[PDB]
C-alpha cells in the first residue's frame, strides 16, 4: 500500500510524506488557514482541525511547509482526504542550464563576512546557504523526481508539498531531508537535531575513516552539543523529564555524514500539540544560528536571496496533536520547467571559506543525483 | 468627521473599504485568511476562525472580503488585522483606450442564444454580461476613483477589495446600489433589484421612466420571481417575514431599479449574515431560474469568466451580524488597466438590441467615475 501512495502521488496532492513510522498521501485542499503570527498559529490550527471534525471529516489533520523565517507569514492546508500506510519499502529502480545564486565567490566572501562578526563577538555561530537555478528543456516529472529520492533516502524523510502560487503553474516543495525537528506520538517527544558534516565515500574504507573523524573532531563535537543544548533549553518547559544522550552518534544519508543526538522527553500537558512543540524549536540553530535574531539578520543581510521554504519546516499535526516536523533541507522547490536547489553550511572563527564551499557541494549530491546531474 | 478620514486613509493594500448607508469600514492587513473548498460549510469555519481572533485579542473581531459568482470556486476571506469602523459617509489628465470584450455582435449573438434556451423551457430567466477593458496613459489614482464612486453613490455601497494578485495589486472597486444581505440582531434584510431603466438627464423624461418601470407588467412579473426566491432562501431561517406587495423603483444616478425590502426576524442566534448571503447567492436577479441549469447556459454562453463580477462582498462580525452586496456596478484594477463589467436579465419576450443598451447604461457608474461619462 506504501507504495501505492508514492504511485498515486499527482501535482494536486497537497502532502506525501514518508518518513520511518509511516507514509502518508493528502490529496486536495479543502481548508486553508494563513495566519500573520508564528507563534499564535497553533491554536488557530486546533480551532479549525475541530471545525473540520465537527462538520464530519473523521481524521482531521493539517499538512504543509512553514518558511526560515520565523516573521513572515504562515499557512497550512486541511486536506480533503487522507490515506496513511506503514513506512516506505523499496528496491532501486534534455537541456539543464545551471545558474548559481550566487556565484561560488560572492558565497565566499560572505562566507568572510561571517567569520568577520563572529571574531568581533557579535554572533557565535552562523549558517550560510546559497542556491541553484535549474532550467530543464522538458517540464520536469515530479512523481519520477519523488519515486528517485524516496529510493535513495532509506532512513529520512521524503517529501512533496504544494506550496503558495499566483494565478502561474503549480510549485512544489520536494526533497529528502535526514532531520526531525520534532515528533509527538501520545505524550513522548522526540526532536533529532543534526550538526555537523562529512561527505560520503564509495572507498568503504574512507567513508569509515569520514564518520570517525567526524565523531571525534573537537569543532564538531563541540559544537553538535551547542545545538543541542538548545533544543533541549527549548523542549524543557513543555516535559516532565528530558532524555539528552551524553554522546552524539553518527547517522547517513547516500550523501553525507551528520552528527546526531535524539532528544526524548515526556510532555506535562496533553494539549500541546506538536504544531506548538515545532513552532518553540524553530528555527535551531544548526540552521540559523546563535543569537537566533541576530544569526538571522547576519543571514538576512549577507544572502543575496531569499531562502523560503529552505530551512524552515514541513510536515503534519492532527486533532489529537501527533505529528512530525522535519527540517526543510535536501529540498528543491520545482515549477513546471525549472528548480530551486538548496544548500548551506555552519560557520564558525575556525572557517575555511573553501571548505563550507566544498560542504555545500557535497549538500547538493542528494537533490542533483535525484536529477541525474551528479 | 472620522468616515471621510477612512476614505482619505485608503491604500492599495487595504483588504477593504466599505462605504454603506449604517457605516463606513477600512480594514488594513491580514490577521488571518481563511480559504475553502466547499461553501456551503465556510460559515461555520469562519465562526471559529472569527472566536479564535477573539480569544486571541479584541471582543467583536470581522471578516471581510469578496467572493465568486461561480459558488462551485473556492471560496476566501480575511480577519483583518485591524479595523477602524465609523458611521456613514457625508461627504461635502489621462488618454484612454477601450476595448468591448466580447464586441455589440457577439453579445447580441449570446443573447439570442439564450432567449432560444428559454424557448425551448430549458430555462425561465438568464442573465447575460459583458464586460469592457480598458487601458490608461498613466497609473489609475484607486484613491481618487474610490473618492469619486462614493461621492456619487450617496444610497448605495461603495467598496474596494484588494484580490489575490497575479505576481501587481489587483483591486475590486465599484459602488453597487443592491444589498444582498444583512443581520442585525435578529434583524434579516435583503434588498432584491430587479428590473431598470436609465436614468435621464431631462427631469420629466427620467420620471416618466421610474414610472413606467414601475408600471410594466414584464418588469413587475419577473421582479415578483426574484423576491419569490429571496423570500424561498430565508423561509427556512425565520420565523416571520415580511415581503412588500409591490415594489417601489429606487434611483443610482446611473439607473432606475425595481425594488422590494424583504425583511425577516431570525430563529437562531447563531445563523451569521455569512451563512444567510451563501443561501441567497446568487440570485436570479443576476443569474437565473433554475440557478444550476442557467448558470451552465451563462458560462457556456460567455467568452470571458465573471471571475468576481455578480459575486458577493461584504463583511461579518463574530455576534454574527454583517452585510453582503451583490457585486455589480463594479472593475478589477491592475496598474493601469480596469475590467469594467455589466449584464442584463434575458427572458422569452426580451429584444437583444435593448439588452446591449441596457448593459452600456450600467457601464456608467464606474465610466463616470473615469472622468469617461
Amino acid at each position: 500500500l506504501s507504495e501505492k501512495l508514492l504511485e498515486d502521488y499527482k501535482t494536486e496532492s497537497s502532502l506525501f510524506f514518508a518518513s520511518p513510522t509511516r507514509t502518508i498521501l493528502a490529496e486536495g485542499e479543502f481548508t486553508t488557514v494563513k495566519h500573520h503570527e508564528i507563534e499564535s498559529f497553533p491554536e488557530l490550527v486546533q480551532a479549525v482541525l475541530r471545525n473540520a471534525k465537527q462538520a464530519g471529516n473523521p481524521n482531521p489533520i493539517v499538512v504543509g511547509a512553514l518558511p526560515f523565517d520565523r516573521r513572515k507569514e504562515v499557512q497550512l492546508i486541511v486536506p480533503e482526504y487522507s490515506r496513511i500506510s506503514e513506512r516506505l519499502q523499496l528496491d532501486p529502480t534534455l537541456t539543464f542550464e545551471m545558474t548559481p545564486v550566487p556565484d561560488h565567490e560572492v558565497y565566499m566572501k560572505g562566507v568572510k563576512q561571517g567569520i568577520e562578526k563572529i571574531k568581533d563577538g557579535d554572533l557565535k555561530k552562523i549558517v550560510l546557504s546559497r542556491s541553484l537555478d535549474v532550467k530543464s528543456s522538458g517540464k520536469i516529472d515530479k512523481q519520477k523526481l519523488l519515486r528517485e529520492l524516496a529510493e535513495h533516502n532509506k532512513h529520512g524523510y521524503t517529501f512533496a508539498v504544494n506550496l503558495p502560487k499566483d494565478e502561474e503553474n503549480s510549485k512544489t516543495l520536494i526533497g529528502a531531508s535526514p532531520e526531525l525537528l520534532v515528533s509527538r506520538h501520545g505524550m513522548q517527544v522526540i526532536s533529532n537535531p543534526l550538526a555537523g558534516s562529512r561527505p560520503r565515500s564509495d572507498d568503504p574504507v574512507e567513508d569509515k575513516r569520514r564518520a570517525e573523524e567526524l565523531l571525534s573532531s573537537p569543532k564538531d563535537l563541540h559544537e553538535h552539543a551547542v545545538v543541542v543544548e538548545a533544543v533541549a533549553a527549548a523542549l524543557r518547559p513543555y516535559c516532565h523529564t528530558l532524555y539528552v544522550p551524553e554522546k552524539p552518534s553518527v547517522i547517513h544519508s547516500e550523501a553525507m555524514w551528520h552528527l546526531s543526538t535524539e532528544v526524548k522527553g515526556e510532555l506535562k500537558n496533553p494539549n500541546t500539540s506538536s504544531l506548538e512543540l515545532a513552532i518553540a524549536l524553530h528555527p535551531t540553530p544548526a540552521v540559523c544560528g546563535t543569537p537566533m535574531e541576530e544569526a538571522r539578520e547576519a543571514i538576512q543581510k549577507i544572502e543575496p536571496f531569499d531562502r523560503e521554504f529552505f530551512t524552515g519546516m514541513l510536515g503534519w499535526s492532527d486533532l489529537n496533536g501527533d505529528g512530525e516536523w522535519i527540517v526543510t533541507i535536501r529540498c528543491a522547490e520545482v515549477q513546471e520547467n525549472t528548480l530551486r536547489l538548496y544548500a548551506g553550511a555552519g560557520v564558525v572563527a575556525e572557517s575555511k571559506p573553501e571548505d563550507e564551499l566544498a560542504e555545500t557541494s557535497a549538500k547538493f549530491q542528494t537533490m542533483l543525483k535525484a536529477l541525474g546531474l551528479n
